């Protein structure tokens, strides 16, 4: 009889204590919360806040009784593993409920106590109406704060998946908000000129957002003075749990009844560190490939530790719930002597954005440029399904490159309709190795309530497949405000379109019109077309090169340039 | 020049004139059309029939006069292509306004002139009440019928794509419908069990379905009288263009206002038998992969066209428009010597039927057992996304797959939502030669209104995966009603899940008090299980081969059984 022992109950240890008991009937396995509740679906959070997911009930998955009589584990909930000492095979164990410690021995332990939110150096941050979200009882500390504190005015910090979440719960409750992020844009998993898709959903929804700000300080003031009917005062709008002042890094002043602290999560190390095992230079749980950490009776999964990034082979820290699943579930599998490896993280991920989703997976073009990988990349504008049906939605979508070879490194996607399903068909063929080249030939569902004949992808691998074959010559929106004199930059969308925007200087030929009034343009200029989305732009840089020009055309045309600034 | 002639002004055809001029500024492209129309859109029919689609305009993509200003291509609508003579390299062309003729020239050619209705030998088919549709004309003689002929109800003949859209959109317009088809199921591509889900749809929405059954004689019966209000009479359920009346294959009548034939498509290959040209053993041209034909000046792609199946290598006919467009485009790179190779065909596919869509890609366990291919398959009743997140609905599931090699033969998919996405990342997945076991890394987009933390495809893998891998042993929904004196039927779901329908025989033991009651089952037995979706089915099976019994658990569970009958 082996005996596996489970540190955290949720996403990483409880796919662990399952899969364990289908494993064998024989192991005893004991799983320790120090939360009250096991198996929550800590995702759900944002949206039972809002009241999209009405009922609480709906967050609790399974509970200490129900995983007794399914999978024989005895789960613990109130005990908090505080030590663990390596070459007794003990853990030293808290029960909440009244201090007392006991100890407990293991043939195998398997970690996961994931990642805690990030606690920052601003003065006065630790104070009655500022809170952090990670499970239910963060939940019901900002519930209640929302109801006690009358909370009319609500700021977050960070622009990442779960500020995002709580800034449109927030909204969603009729409570004005602000969002401030450091960065230059929400969303860092896609790239700047993505994002500023989702900065305008943001904006058309009356929401405050601050880019490039930092909160420096925050002052909590108690309120002293309770208003009253009775002193025939108006009652409205007061917070009787007190007022929040914020000092930015630029000086100015926010006044907030509640702020949310959403700047992102750090592993749960201090177990790990105590008993000696090794952690890696981003702060996680180091582990092999098999997800064992230094000693080699002890696993560690999820949001703890730091994975090899699929695209470079690097270490990373990626806390989602898939990857933490899958872990748990081949950890216990190890932990039965099968050897089976984990095959790296892609990072694939999606966050709802009001009426938008916003997708990603594998390297942005921040991550390639800092770790010296050349690449290039494309963009497309294209209907989510035949646009002569309703319901269809632009799909702006981003694939990078390896200009060569053509080996993908990412793909993100901005828009109100099958975004999910073109990241995940990235995702796919990213995974199985596939090339851009090979990416033309995918042969995807085709009806019009569904998709189009050409779809989002296939149309990108064109796009794509042009500039590595020299069929296309690209030029992109941070190079073309920056003309040289032997350039002339020429537009081919039609006069009436040119009032919504345009760029400085340029002369007008509409890409029907073109074949016939080509002699009104130089062949001693390297022509610089551009159109809407970067299609009829194609259409006439084809009809130059063919004809003896230089040209390049601007990829995602006047979109990409209009959302880039 | 290189002197481009092209046959056919759609998919096919429009694809390479278009590409053509992209490719060459000189290239003189001559593209004839025997209709009025160029570049519509023949999937968008059905749609503007029920007034999904509100406007014939957007069926139109382009016109003759669109074509020659941005390609420079000149289109001959009405001109019909009634000869190839291949030795002299000149067509002859009908003026169909005139009935007079000329010849042209070409140093290439190509065919792309689709697929025609296919015409049964059925007494009294041709009559004013009945119609198949390919195109605009066609589409509007159903639309005057229906107005014309105070149409209250309608016959479909043919279960495929075509029939059920057209099904739909009468029904849409609050038209009575009756849809006959032949063989046991609506839909081919996908198996039966998968179609029942179908089925039970289409009845739902009180449509009078009737597989199984054939059409064998059709009697018009012109109206002799007029009802009039003058003369005192109703005349709200006239048809004054007459009457059918239907005789079917087991004797009984049906009377109907108008049926519409859409029995299937057959290529169109006079032309190409005329000219000596290859004609395979499916009746289509045959091309190589390069989509020449048996004369190399002359290329051929589209429905007209035999291709080559992914999985197989053998000869199939998918008349389907994302394979058209991409092989005309090609046969366009092809022309200008660039010796591209088209990588076979999936079939992928998908139709709308009422709430539910059903996919497929692959090739079908119908198939598989008529190439005697050895197979396996899993069926997956799995949330479309995290089933706390409102809106969430059942995508039901089957993969095919080579149960020692792991490789995928084909997926199947129903349900109201996820279907489109789950097909294609099947398609990406087969495309790229993963294998089952590879599948279960894949790591998919998840947030709440988007997946789930394990995606149904996920799911999946890990269920074929372990049959593989000896972990399951699988009963399937056509051998449970079986069973020898050596099994013992065991349904392992709650009591109250019985009243919704069982399975006669069974001893009924609840996944979650088996393991205390185990000792009432005998271990000289192998213990057939079965539960809901085969989920709680497998955590028993788990427990009682743990324990050194045999057992084998029904895959999909009662709920794939259900949709068998
Ligand atoms: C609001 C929110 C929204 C999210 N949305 C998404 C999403 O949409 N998509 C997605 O992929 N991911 C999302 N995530 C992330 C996903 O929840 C995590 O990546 C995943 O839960 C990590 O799993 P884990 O097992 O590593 O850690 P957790 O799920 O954090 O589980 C760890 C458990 O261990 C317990 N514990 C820690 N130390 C001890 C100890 N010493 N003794 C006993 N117990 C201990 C903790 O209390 C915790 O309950 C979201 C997270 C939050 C907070
Ligand atoms: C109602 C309907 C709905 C459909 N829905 C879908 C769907 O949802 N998804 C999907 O993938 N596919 C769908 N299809 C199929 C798809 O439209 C076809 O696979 C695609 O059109 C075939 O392209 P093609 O170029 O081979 O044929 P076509 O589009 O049929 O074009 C051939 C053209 O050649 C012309 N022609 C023929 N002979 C001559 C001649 N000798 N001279 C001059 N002209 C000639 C014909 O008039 C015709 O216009 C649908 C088809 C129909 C009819
Ligand atoms: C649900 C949870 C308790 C684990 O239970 P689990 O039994 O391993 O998981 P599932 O219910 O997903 O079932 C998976 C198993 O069922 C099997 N299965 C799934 N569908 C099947 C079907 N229809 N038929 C037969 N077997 C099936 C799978 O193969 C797998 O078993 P395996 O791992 O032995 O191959 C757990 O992962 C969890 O606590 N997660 C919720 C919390 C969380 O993830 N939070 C993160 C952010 S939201
Ligand atoms: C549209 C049609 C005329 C062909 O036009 P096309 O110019 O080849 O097709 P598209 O608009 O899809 O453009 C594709 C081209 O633009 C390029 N492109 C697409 N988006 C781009 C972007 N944003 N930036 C740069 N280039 C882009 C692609 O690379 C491709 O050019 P390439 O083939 O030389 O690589 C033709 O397919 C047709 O008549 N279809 C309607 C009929 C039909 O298909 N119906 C069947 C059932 S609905
Ligand atoms: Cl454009
Ligand atoms: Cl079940």
């Amino acid at each position: 009889m082996k005996k596996i022992l489970i540190i955290g109950g949720v996403a990483g240890g409880a796919s662990a204590a399952a899969r364990a008991r289908r494993l064998s009937e024989t192991a005893e396995i004991i799983m320790f919360e120090r939360g009250e509740y096991v198996s929550f679906a800590n995702s759900g959070l944002p949206y039972h806040i809002s009241g999209e997911i009405a009922q609480r009930s709906a967050l609790v998955l399974q509970t200490p009784e129900s995983f007794k009589a399914r999978f024989n584990v005895e789960v613990r909930v109130k005990h908090e593993v505080v030590a663990i000492d390596r070459a007794a095979k003990l853990v030293t164990v808290r029960r909440l409920l009244d201090g007392s410690e006991y100890q407990e021995s293991y043939d195998t332990l398997l970690l996961s106590p994931g990642a805690a939110p990030i606690v920052p150096p601003i003065p006065g941050v630790d104070n009655p109406l500022t809170h952090s979200l990670r499970n239910i009882p963060d939940m019901d500390r900002i519930l209640q704060t929302i109801q006690m504190n009358n909370v009319e005015h609500a700021t977050v910090v960070g622009g990442g998946f779960i500020g995002l979440e709580m800034m449109e719960s927030l909204h969603h409750l009729g409570i004005k908000t602000t969002l401030l992020e450091l960065a230059d844009q929400v969303m860092t998993p896609v790239d700047r000129e993505m994002a500023g898709f989702a900065h305008q959903a943001i904006r058309d929804q009356g929401v405050d957002l601050r880019l490039g700000t930092a909160l420096s300080e925050v002052s909590y003031q108690v309120q002293t003075h309770v208003a009253s009917d009775a002193a025939g005062e108006d009652t409205a709008h007061q917070h009787i749990k007190g007022h929040l002042s914020l000092t930015l890094s630029n000086g100015e002043l926010l006044e907030t009844d509640l702020l949310i602290m959403a700047i992102g999560v750090r592993p749960e190390t201090q177990l790990a560190r105590d008993a000696g095992l090794a952690i890696g230079e981003l702060g996680g749980i180091k582990v092999n490939a098999m997800m064992q950490t230094s000693d080699p009776a002890i696993y560690a999964v999820g949001d703890a530790v730091e994975e090899q990034d699929f695209v470079t082979g690097q270490a990373c820290l990626v806390p989602l719930a898939g990857p933490a699943n899958r872990q748990g579930r081949m950890a216990a599998d190890n932990m039965f002597g099968r050897e089976e490896r984990y095959q790296g993280t892609q990072g694939t991920a999606i966050c709802k954005v009001f009426d938008l989703a916003v997708g990603a997976t594998g390297k942005n073009e921040k991550q390639l440029k800092q770790a010296g990988i050349a690449f290039e990349k494309v963009y497309v504008h294209t209907a989510s399904h035949a646009s002569y049906y309703p319901g269809a939605e632009v799909v702006s979508f981003k694939l990078l490159f390896d200009p060569v070879k053509g080996t993908i490194f990412g793909a993100q996607a901005v828009g109100k309709d099958g975004i999910d399903k073109r990241i995940d068909v990235m995702a796919v063929a990213q995974r199985a190795g596939m090339t851009v080249e090979q990416l033309q030939h995918l042969e995807l569902s085709y009806a019009p309530p569904y998709g189009s004949a050409k779809d989002v992808i296939n149309q990108a691998a064109f796009v794509a497949s042009n500039i590595i074959k020299g069929d296309a010559t690209p030029i992109h929106f941070d190079q073309i405000d920056n003309l040289s004199e032997d350039q002339l930059l020429l537009d081919v969308r039609n006069p009436g379109e040119l009032q919504n925007g345009g760029l400085e200087g340029a002369v007008n030929i509409p890409v029907d019109e073109l074949r016939d009034r080509m002699h009104e343009l130089p062949k001693d200029k390297e022509i610089i077309i551009f159109s809407q989305v970067g299609l009829r732009g194609n259409v006439a840089y084809r009809q130059l090169v063919n004809n003896g020009y230089r040209a390049r055309n601007l990829i995602g045309g006047y979109r990409t340039y209009k959302f880039a600034s």
